């Protein structure tokens, strides 16, 4: 399942991963209010607040 | 009543409240996932993020 | 028995802990104004100045 | 996905949701009888008498 | 609880506290007539004359 | 109800009332983002910016 970022995020922890709005990604694990996603437009990988995201 | 960031936070919304790692602001309401609270750093009101900030003594 | 930095602290000793504004500590001994812990980012440990933090409550 | 409140409404258990005639709120979940929204007025969360909003 | 200070208040005990009109506290304990107090800025604590202060 | 100053106010308009913090006035209309108040101090009439007074308890 790929998701959309509704907002700009700033890396908090280390492995967290930094989008922007509009960026999308991959979501390899839907771990609980934190998933694992792989960006489509950097190529990098990391958490990301599920909140932050949408469903496409 | 008041807590002290754990981390930057930029609003997002309109009504956020914008807060850096280390300022202390007084809470107005604890309600849920956000809270209400005035900032002793800029003056400025908004809602805050309960899981950026923990409450002090 | 967990604590938040108030404000910069640059270790004057060997002995001592080094934090910024924000930062989560463990209260490992609150032995008078100098309190032993440990930083919950780096797990350093080191004494620090009581009245440069609060506990969480 | 979201309501508009018809009425005011008091909660009668800690797990409802407060909310006054005109209110927006986002509906999480369309468990029967009951929803689960967020307040766009308050940002609350809660469950909600779904006869009392109607869905725009 | 949170009290701002009405007047300048100058400490007579060694106990007390002395703060100016306009400081803000955090109420420790209330005591009677002279209740416990931290001061926002100094983080100091002593005792404060309740009539002293308005709490908000 | 009545309030309390947090910050020093030094008014811009005419019809806005000067106060420092600690302050206190009555609050004569909660009309938006500025209250209309009466100084208990002063004696005077006026507009105050809201953010800038807590309300007592």
């Amino acid at each position: 399942i790929i998701v959309v970022a509704l907002y700009d995020y700033e890396a908090i922890h280390h492995e967290d991963l930094s989008f922007q709005k509009g960026d999308q990604m991959v979501v390899l694990e839907e771990s609980g209010e934190w998933w694992k996603a792989r960006s489509l437009a950097t190529r990098k990988e990391g958490y990301i607040p599920s909140n932050y995201v949408a469903r496409v």
